């Protein structure tokens, strides 16, 4: 099935977009839900296409409608962060991803950007790059996978990774609209593929230098979001969507820095490995918003400089809070249950 | 559901769209029905471009078929007040809203927009801005909101609020299609929202330097309609679309003037505030066309400076009604149960 | 039946297509799978366009859900081979063709590209040129043949071959939309027509080169794959699609060298032709990935030059294969069960 | 949605239905399943009607398919423990519950009945009386509760608890055929009710004897399946199976002694509760098959006399276990983790 | 999907049905295909109810259209060899299964009932009692199992053997109605199962005394079309209806003869089966139309008394050629390829 609105007459809808815009620019602000995975948007429109993000104003919203805040004072604050093109308006209009405040200009629970920019200004020498995998679900308004038959089970595993075919990938227009839109967004889309099960599919972020990371992963999961809504289907990021044998469908994170990128990186690739080792339980606790797990790719070894994956990640993780680990670990060098606060 | 016109090709309607159109310009004359919330409109044809406003010439209908007059003189008149371009023609066509005049040539009932640019122009050296927000519901021809189950209901409240995703946000092609729209027709739209029960919506327009802001919320209100027929959908400004716990749905009106604009102007605020605290009887009635009522923005108070928000008027509230209201209370100092006539 | 895919808003699509990409660069791999007879894909970005097939670096993946790896070591490697444009995506985008290595830079099962080459490679002063004609069905997802009534068969035999009428081709737009996509992507596509049972058709490919001929031939199925897979139709190459009188339903390949295209060539082709009647057993072996078999045109005799026809190969059959088993009997002298190594 | 079986013309099973039998009379052999909460069920042949349980012969059946047997001795063996009147196919014939051994002829690990069955003999004397009430959800072949709209909650609670209406109660039609069939069978059947959120009943069996309790449960739920097999739906005793606010949705079940019936009977209640307080783990871990939690009625408390209510049970609970616990702790004193071997 | 016979309104074919019948009585003759394998079926008109077979008068037939008889003599006879009640009228009316002549009155290719009879009576002093256990698929008129899902599977193997749920056992009314209409045929019909894949079934005909196997299985079989055919479904016994991992689905024959059923039989059931251990590629032959393969049931071994089970019959099988050959290795103890001809 799929939604009610993706049955309207599109060509009216591409009417009216063709109409010439004018002087005033849309730009659509996008902060994360309270619940530490959703995402929250709404349009302003600003009299000046924006040349940077700092002509981008601050914004507010009711955090009550949103799972993050009091009856007695709801407001929070958006803080503009990052500025993409806007896919979907086609330009100058922009996509605003912000930061959320609380009454008191504090981080709210969910804003764990904050922090991480803090750790990654830190660690700014370093320069650490990373590159994250996100796989996702396509599923109907039913509950079901998209193209899954009612009822039923496609078939058995095997013939849909990286498949070509009306029965062998399910949603493709989605997964290009998505790339895309990405692509002219501005986004650092490294690629795609088919994964085992049909209507299962991923996409590349990456390389990124910093909190750009969790930006660009962020924007990305909107745009799909977004692209998903246009097209009638839902986007899941469910680690487990359907019952069954398969079990991690989770995000993947390589993890480099500049001497690992360097000749002789290889044992700084061991170091962090070994350093990762000891904190398992705090990157498995940190990696959840509410064959190895740690691997090193082979090309890597062979060229003794590179970057590591880390398969632990699940597919709704918070990338702001996997990278800041991946750096509080490795480079900080920090032990413990809780981080150390940097004041 | 959706209605049987949305049905038909609208690929032959663009065919028959894109012929050249000519040197004759048509010109679609709206305005307030004789029940004070719906709108009327019909298009004629304009031999040349009107530059402006005063070329428009005056033209006449039926009142016994729009509830407003008796059957001995059932013409009534229409005089041209604002002009703006049409976003559905895509000009050099224009949409031309107008006042309503009886058989003598004086103000009908639902015409309070003659009254209320006395009122604006007596207080134009105070250059009043207004800012009214339009929150509405898309719904089927069946009478239940677009996109909703039949006979049930989406989901509990709080995932769908500024949401972004299939099942997250209903009908937003209905919206990027009104604001593209508004923007082409030179309405002031500020920006929209997705509300907290799916298919709810919002648009802000404003600043308005005056009269302006209820002409550009009913030409608003008319976009609002026609793109929704042109989609198939029923945009609803009934406060109480769907029975259940939600209440208000209503209109917020923001009112500055140019002191409360200055320095020091939080002052005038509080003086509007408390003028407008003795009147309250009379902006309810006055609203209504058959935490707090008026709040204040926080941000407005640390700048010390700024405008105020009304929470009280409805979503199918006449702007004009509700502008003049607010300066006849503020800025004309009036008391009592009816209002003054400047004669 | 079609494919719920195929019942996507496509306008949608097309509207995130027409975004201009940047000055990134989509590239799709494509892979023969561990089966024999399956294509894999999956696309990366390049920071620019590769002026030739050089520039396009190698890639990896998961040989456990491609059939073709055990668990310990399941990564596999893509080395790209030959190079297309995309018609999918409309440039500067490549189709890249690639194929597969094992953990031990060792030529996959299905890798038969590899020696293929180096055979090609050995007679590469002869210039062999090979034509290979190649029939399929279109299918519903429901595993009967496009079109066709729903527990029926459409009628008799003879109407349909080469017919034109929508009572006697069935899903031309797939054959349309498939040579339109070959031709902008640079495949030697010489032709098509539609074959004795409705929804059956046949592209030929040729004249080609050498290893151009399974490279094309390769490429022409992924795109004719491609091409169903967005109008909801599956292509399928096995011989016996739908049961009954019809038995063949295979490609067939035509062989050339440089004497036989000159004059008095025609002894060289039936040396050829005797050379094949020996080793008929082998040549049936080999063209399974699991009038007269041999003809010689009619025409080619009278003009006494010009190449032969082998109708012996499958619909599913491997074109590398093929092409080095008519290298091998006829210009390498070869016999015996299994072929010599020139290592 | 229903089952495709459901849409079958029953008039034409009712006239097969019709035809008179002969001497031969069919009885469904019935038996639970390895994963301890299916049933499994197949149909002989008798020569004659039995008078008694002791005339139906054993049988066997292939444990490989019911997930409770190895694959070298597959075989297993059905020992007939209860016979009750065929309510679907109208008499003489017979449903036969039967416990199920291993090729050993030692009770299966799903054999609850074995164990319990000596238990309640050991405690005869005391004659314990049991009340199970079972809480069940009709769901549609599509996973979700029956009646309700497609993605999509049916409205608040608190209309539906015992309620009558198309908008009320959901399959009423199942619940009046599943009780006349328990009532003609010989199931103790007391009454039924609709549960709080519609789809979801609930039928209560007792008083039962002892091993009657678990026979009856066991054959009611039998029945169940069997009527909504009938009707095309699906009985779901999931403890959780829309996931929302609701919680338990569990059996209760009642417990009563000689001693308890009788005058001064309280104090024996409080005893009991007492007893239960103390193992309140072990009787949770007994009840998985993988207010209060334990309740007195008040109308008991003012008789002094009565029965008590244990509220842990969930849905899918195994009668004989949860008997056999009851049993153990109240009237034979066990304490421990593991209960006493009585050899 | 269902055949368009079956959506007629069968409440119609009842009232018409349920008319008085008279003097005159319907029979029904069913005689084998020239395939082997179908049944084709005519019904005549008799004067007065047949109170014995040979009371029945020979037929004819045209064996052009029932692939048996060349263009010169199409006609075949039919001589009535089995008289059972029609299930379908109710009686008086009869069914008549036949045997097939040729134009020379000599047994047809497809009629190896006249041997198998000879070889019966020969053995008649043995008593010999055969059981069979026949296994089909329901499918609907697409080719697909009846409820499975379009395209799809409806899930992994393991809930559907002997399975009771709407999820779980597909078309059981026709089961239900097959089982009713053989005891009232007065077929020997011991019981049914639901078998490891949905809309599979399993029904045995035994004990029989000889030809009365074959006859009973044959009719058996022809009820199962007919009421299949009144429900608008397909009974097939294909040994491989879905191709898939599951392999044989098909006949088991259990053979006993008079000293096997007395005591120390187990000895007598031991040189059975070594005599049929060097028949095993006769009997293959033989049984196609066109753990153990032979094995012995361990409560007979326990008692050293009963039968044996040959699991190497197909589906598809014809029994008058089964029980032919098992009479023929055992108890004629012939060998060799060809059988002998005792004439
Ligand atoms: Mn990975
Ligand atoms: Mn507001
Ligand atoms: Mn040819
Ligand atoms: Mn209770
Ligand atoms: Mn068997």
């Amino acid at each position: 099935a799929t939604s009610a609105s993706s049955h309207l007459n599109k060509g009216i809808k591409q009417v009216y977009m063709a109409l010439p815009q004018g002087d005033k620019v849309q730009a659509m602000y996008i902060w994360i839900d309270g619940t530490g995975e959703g995402l929250r948007c709404k349009t302003r429109t600003l009299d000046s296409e924006p040349k940077c993000i700092e002509e981008l104003p601050e914004w507010n919203f009711d955090g009550s409608s949103t799972f993050q805040s009091e009856g007695s004072n709801s407001d929070m604050y958006l803080v503009p962060a990052a500025m993409f093109r806007d896919p979907f308006r086609k330009d100058p209009n922009k996509l605003v991803f912000c930061e959320v405040f609380k009454y008191n200009r504090k981080p709210a629970e969910t804003n764990l950007r904050h922090t991480c920019k803090r750790i990654m200004d830190m660690v700014s020498n370093q320069r650490p790059w990373f590159g994250m995998e996100q796989e996702y679900t396509l599923m109907g308004t039913d509950g079901h996978p998209f193209g899954w038959p009612s009822n039923g089970f496609p078939g058995p595993q095997g013939p849909y990774y990286c498949g070509v075919g009306a029965d062998k990938a399910y949603g493709r227009d989605i997964v290009e609209a998505h790339y895309r839109a990405c692509l002219y967004a501005g986004i650092k889309i490294g690629g795609t593929n088919a994964e085992v099960m049909p209507a299962q599919w991923e996409f590349q972020i990456g390389p990124c230098e910093g909190i750009d990371m969790g930006d660009h992963l962020w924007v990305a999961r909107f745009i799909l979001h977004r692209v998903c809504e246009d097209f009638g289907v839902i986007a899941t990021f469910d680690p487990k969507p359907i019952p069954g044998n398969w079990n991690g469908a989770g995000c993947h994170t390589n993890f480099s820095t500049k001497a690992m990128r360097e000749e002789n990186g290889l044992k700084y690739i061991e170091e962090a490995i070994e350093k990762l080792s000891k904190r398992h339980q705090y990157h498995i606790r940190a990696y959840d918003p509410k064959g190895a797990s740690i691997r090193i790719p082979r090309t890597v070894g062979q060229e003794k400089k590179g970057y590591f994956e880390d398969r632990r990640p699940s597919a709704n993780c918070d990338p702001f809070a996997v990278t800041e680990a991946l750096i509080r670990t490795c480079l900080l060098n920090e032990t413990g249950d809780e981080p150390f606060q940097y004041k």
